[PDB]
């Protein structure tokens, strides 16, 4: 097994019903069970600022899927709470989970990108994943908890 970190995010259709749905469905994933959840946060949208507020968590899911069968059902979960896709780019949506981290590995596939991009920039994932491991290193060695005392990031405030 490994321990994989998955941000949700939601800002359409009610989020918290959409991230109490989640929860249910992200336990039913087969090989699968969550370790941890964060507290939920209401945070302003980044990128395009047009759109309702978020709410933002993350998650602990201990998994012996492979990655990408991971991504299958984190993506099925989506679609299945109405996610659509429309032209604009980082558009609001009903539910987004994202794969931040997928235990220690480094994973450049067609349809993954593990660590996620962007998440050491981000104040919304790395503030609820600081919540459920604060001890969280880094498949580069860096420690979550010198990012977050060094880098400047908006306080986040619970939903
Ligand atoms: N770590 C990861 N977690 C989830 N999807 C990932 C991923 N790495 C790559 N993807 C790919 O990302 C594609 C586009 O996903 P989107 O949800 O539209 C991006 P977003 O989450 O809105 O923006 P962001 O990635 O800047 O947070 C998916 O179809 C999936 O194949
Ligand atoms: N608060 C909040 N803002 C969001 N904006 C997006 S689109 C990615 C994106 C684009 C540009 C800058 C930062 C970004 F993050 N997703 C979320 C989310 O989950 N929470
Ligand atoms: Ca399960
Ligand atoms: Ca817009
Ligand atoms: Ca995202
Ligand atoms: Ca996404
Ligand atoms: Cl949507
Ligand atoms: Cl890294
Ligand atoms: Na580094």
């Amino acid at each position: 097994m490994t321990v994989a970190y998955i941000a949700i995010g939601s800002n359409l259709a009610s989020p918290l019903e959409q991230v109490n749905a989640a929860l249910k469905a992200l336990g039913d994933i087969p090989e699968s069970h969550i370790l941890t959840v964060s507290s939920f946060y209401r945070t302003p949208p980044l990128g395009p600022q047009d759109q309702p507020d978020y709410l933002n968590a993350a998650v602990a899911l201990e998994t012996s899927l492979a990655p990408e069968e991971l991504l299958n059902h984190t993506q099925r979960i989506e679609l299945q709470q109405g996610r659509v896709r429309k032209a604009e780019r980082w558009g609001p949506r009903t539910l987004d989970l994202d794969i931040m981290l997928f235990g220690n590995e480094v994973i450049n596939t067609e349809r993954l990108t593990v660590p996620h991009y962007d998440m050491k920039n981000r104040g919304f994932m790395l503030w609820p994943l600081f919540e459920i491991a604060p001890e969280l290193v880094f498949p580069d060695g860096e420690m979550l908890r010198q990012i977050l005392h060094t880098r400047a990031f908006d306080k986040l405030n619970k939903w």
